[PDB]
């Protein structure tokens, strides 16, 4: 996951209107470098819980998450609780329902909900 | 806040009395409209309801200054994406304006943490024996 995180980060690694436009063009640029990188550091936190982790069946749980989620998504999202990401991921998977429940209903307060949920989460 | 109930409500309420392919557009309009009334209804008097189940002195008040401070909207959209949590939460709000403001600045995604953190922060855990 993290090499194609890699990837859209490779891409990065690859007259008053106008000064309007060049200037919103700037700052959308650096709006996406700056996701990106939120993106390699969600990735070096989603891997800081992988490598931690050396757990496969949470990669399983991401994968049943994967299929219900676009990964890019999933990865703001790692961005919004690093600490957690992978437990969440793990609850989740666990919690095949609860995922698409997010989604079927209010995903705006499901991700609410997710720190809730990044939250009574008792750990182990 | 008993008497604000009806401010936010009537507001709708008027809307909701109706005195406003293209009829399409217009049910798509109209029953979406409706909806989102209702939930601002269930809401307007659980603003108002749990407010008073607080019963804070200074709700309606700073109910004033949240409202000042932001788009109506966002509020009564936060509203509708908490309960009692809600209006505890516009309590809050009033409680912090400028820390309102950092929460306003946030973008939306970070804008669901403002919310998200503040609302347990904001919220009565009991107690035992």
């Amino acid at each position: 996951r993290q090499r194609e995180l890699e990837q859209q980060m490779e891409a990065v690694k690859r007259q008053d209107a106008r000064s309007n436009a060049v200037a919103e063009q700037g700052r959308k640029t650096q709006e996406f470098t700056q996701q990106s990188a939120q993106y390699v550091e969600a990735a070096r936190k989603h891997y800081d819980a992988a490598e931690k982790l050396n757990i496969p069946d949470y990669q399983e749980k991401e994968d049943a998450f994967m299929q219900l989620v676009p990964p890019a998504v999933g990865a703001d999202i790692m961005r919004l609780f690093p600490e957690k990401s992978a437990a969440l991921m793990y609850h989740l998977g666990a919690n095949p329902e609860k995922a698409r429940q997010l989604l079927a209903m209010d995903g705006q307060s499901a991700l609410i909900e997710l720190t809730r949920l990044s939250e009574r989460l008792t750990l182990k």
